């Protein structure tokens, strides 16, 4: 209903709304609005096998002392999809606060250093955005009637390149087709036509971030460890707080000073004003949620102002580039850095250099700082943050940061790190709770899709040993030829973590026994019988094709 | 036409049978029958076709009483060329000999040695070959075509990861790919996805070498000294004799005996079957040199026996193996010890331990003993080596040799070895004709004469001369290029860091400058004199540092 004011951002083009009847009408409504939401404007509505038995023994364990979560709802009911939405996505970001033009300084700097040190942003490529779409993806409501199957098939095609161009020449007039949010359960993307475009024109954003040393982009999460020892051995202490939501806190104003940066790196003018048009959509978001009243199910049309959508790929270099400003400025302001060493701030982060390092991948953040330093950000630093409506998850809202001095402690991408013997070298390698890596393996072809599984899981978890065994598993039980391959051998581990400095099944490490316990398994009956059990069990699943035994190294 | 002698049978050894090379050999684009007019090699076809600047006021006393020549001033006309290899490459290897059985015991004792301390022999890892490639190397005839501008672009370009493995699958299967040699001026070399597999291959012989008390494998030139005064300090008397034209004299059956070590080196089976195939190759060397009849410039095809090429990378930690071992068996025969204790004599000459020592590099070695071995050796080793074909250099064939016993008196790696005081502390440095020193020094160009200017200084600040010109050349290149020293560096490797600054790098004494060094005469004092103007005169809108006031 009343939504506040917006900022006013100077020196920013404003991210006026596009004439959105168009798209509108594409989502066929055929009833009033009952407009039960709270932050949401209501327009209208209309009336509506390999991994898992590898695992089965281990089930009963992995439901009582770990988060597999046999607790899986399967089925949201509309009624449900609702509700979530209601409580986490129809809720006002704050607009109103005095960090822009701050905030808009720093953009502008991390702006100049990229076009100084790399140049300007091009579109993608086709090959550059044959390799990045999820060919899973769904193609949209506006989109069914045409029956492709889903984005790779509509991909194959090659009809894409003419919906593009038709996507492109009716946002650029203002009146857009394909504009409105399709949800799932809250995931919120367009169609698939509006999906490339939006890739074709932001997907160079991840470049930079590659060549950024307080960003993960394009490294394994082998890689991530190291990274978070090295910035703590250069610092010593580390703050790593999550905020609720973040993804539903973005305000219409930073979408603002994020398209502002991303207009200021396009190459060309026309570039420039695709990328403005593109965010005069996003700050504009209209989208379909499902509900239930009375036993009826209805998709409903709801405006909103400036939030951030969970289904479209540039959000992960674009929420990575707004958390590392957001931060940067923060920490500056309670450390009290003055805005004329903010150039020499920025780029020392991004070269890893001086006494304070940030490793940012989406709305994930960890800030290594000195001791002093902070105990000064943990004291105040929530203040600023507050302002902007970024407000940290399961704490109170004025509690003081925990300062992190134990590098095991520090969590990042949803993993801690824990130190494992390669030779004699060590490297940092993730852990979390096993039910979770178990449950993405098996849930989150399917003979091809498992096998996958078995590679990610031997690179990346071979130092947990339920994780090796389950892989190992996993790759004796699925059938030969179907950076990762068929001949996947530890040489090819050993150049992702030591650049092959190391070799053999041998020297591929463990974690300590001491430590097989809360977030992984213990090495109990269980345990025990399931690894007893498990050659025989490789056999009864086997079928048809070609099989090796892994379970021997 | 050529005759070859009988091959050697070496038992307990895999032969180095020739390998097809038909493939390798069609890859040449051979035109016309063999002329046939080399004594050895076999002909199979032919077919038809800054730094300068700053020492220029010395180039006259460089050209008359050093050995500087007229730099970069002539290239090789292809008769010349052809008479260069027609008169030392083109001679036979002395392939038959008794000293075989003998030898192949210390090369299974050294490879016996090695794996018992540091274990199998690996691969080189990608980023291992990064730092030992030549960026600038040629790509050979055979990959001309592909457009490659040197050996970096081919490195850099990610291509050469499959032309490696296709040239180690043509290799093994018995008919190898772009097998045949490319020559400049005589230096041999395979075409560069070649030389990428040999590296990879056996680039690890390198770090046996390093842990080694007779070599000088990844040792700095500001090392030798000491050891050359360790050695002798331990013994007494040196031999040191060059042999003339090694590379040439190496015999297929030597070879027989590094494939037979080197295998045994390797960490499995299949490596060692590379090994052995890519001696295979090096035994049996198809090469194609110039040469001019008649005004008609050919590329002529030819075939030899199992000596040595210069372009490949690990000629050098091979030759140095088979230089000990060659050396270590001949003194060992000559000074009567027993088979029985060769075992301990080279773990002895590994350590440093015991009253015999030995520094090979390449071709050139060292021997210490003390006085009376000495003697026995100087009196009767060259029958040995005689046997075996490797004649010494510039002597008769049965001249005793030369007994050293002054320490400065010894020549080692192009080098002569004197004291030089640092702080408190003496160490012996580098020394030799300052005309061959500027000579070797003398964009990428202004980025290759800061080298030079970084690498003299580091080797070469005793020598006055040489300390100012590398001052120059620091004073006269930009900063910032694709190569901050400062004496806190050189001190570290010389003394550990127990002396400091630029008034503790040591100078050789006034007297001893002439001779190989440059006499401090009228032009060096006007050479002196007009440096900081010649500087000033050569730079060129780079930030520059001045460097000449660091002496005077
Ligand atoms: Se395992």
């Amino acid at each position: 209903p009343e939504w506040t004011a917006e900022a006013v951002i100077e020196g920013c083009a404003p991210l006026t709304p596009l004439n959105m009847t168009r798209s509108i009408a594409e989502m066929h409504m055929e009833h009033p609005p009952l407009g039960i939401t709270r932050f949401f404007k209501e327009l209208g509505y209309k009336i509506a096998r390999f991994v898992g038995q590898l695992i089965e023994p281990l089930r009963r364990v992995l439901e009582r002392h770990h988060l597999f979560g046999a607790w899986q709802l399967t089925s949201t009911t509309p009624r449900a999809v609702f509700n979530i939405f209601r409580s986490k996505v129809d809720r006002a970001p704050v607009e109103l606060h005095s960090h822009y033009p701050g905030l808009k300084k720093m953009y502008d700097i991390l702006a100049d250093l990229w076009l100084e040190r790399y140049g300007s942003m091009k579109r993608l490529t086709e090959d550059e955005m044959a390799s990045a779409i999820n060919r899973r993806g769904a193609m949209g409501y506006q989109m069914d009637n045409r029956n492709y199957g889903d984005l790779g098939a509509y991909w194959d095609s090659g009809d894409w390149r003419q919906d593009v161009n038709t996507f492109k020449r009716a946002l650029l007039s203002g009146t857009p087709t394909h504009a409105v949010y399709n949800t799932t359960a809250i995931i919120q993307y367009l169609p698939a036509d509006a999906r490339l475009y939006e890739l074709k024109v932001l997907g160079g954003l991840h470049k930079y971030l590659e060549k950024c040393g307080w960003s993960v982009a394009g490294q394994g999460l082998y890689k991530y460890g190291d990274r978070v020892k090295k910035s703590m051995d250069a610092t010593g202490a580390a703050i790593s707080e999550d905020v609720a939501g973040w993804d539903t806190k973005i305000s219409k104003g930073l979408l603002t000073l994020e398209s502002h940066m991303f207009t200021k790196l396009a190459e060309d003018e026309e570039m420039a004003r695709e990328i403005h048009h593109l965010y005069r959509l996003y700050a504009d978001p209209h989208m379909v949620v499902q509900r239930e009243i009375e036993g009826e199910v209805h998709d409903v049309l709801l405006r909103g102002r400036g939030q951030v959508s969970s289904g479209r790929q540039p959000t992960y270099a674009a929420n990575t580039i707004t958390n590392f400003i957001t931060t940067t400025y923060g920490m500056a302001m309670t450390l009290g850095i003055p805005e004329a060493d903010w150039p020499r701030l920025i780029r020392n982060l991004t070269d890893e250099r001086g006494n304070r390092r940030l490793l940012v991948s989406g709305d994930d953040k960890v800030l290594f700082l000195r001791g002093d330093e902070a105990r000064v950000y943990a004291s105040s630093a929530y203040r600023t943050s507050n302002d902007m409506g970024l407000v940290r998850k399961d704490m109170a809202l004025e509690q003081e940061s925990e300062i992190i001095v134990d590098v095991k402690e520090i969590s990042f991408c949803s993993h801690r790190y824990w130190p494992v013997k390669y030779g004699n070298e060590i490297h940092y390698m993730p852990v979390r709770d096993v039910g979770e890596i178990f449950a993405k393996a098996t849930m989150a072809t399917q003979e091809a899709w498992a096998r996958v599984q078995g590679l990610n899981m031997l690179v990346n978890y071979h130092h947990i040993p339920e994780c090796r065994m389950l892989a190992l598993a996993i790759l004796s039980v699925t059938r030969i030829g179907l950076w990762l391959r068929d001949d996947l051998a530890p040489d090819t581990i050993h150049a992702l973590i030591t650049e092959g400095r190391t070799s053999g099944w041998d020297q591929l490490g463990y974690v300590d026994f001491k430590d097989r316990k809360g977030i992984l398994l213990r090495p109990d009956t269980s345990y025990k019988n399931w690894r007893r059990d498990l050659p025989g069990k490789v056999r009864q699943l086997r079928e048809d094709g070609q099989y090796k035994d892994w379970l021997q190294r």
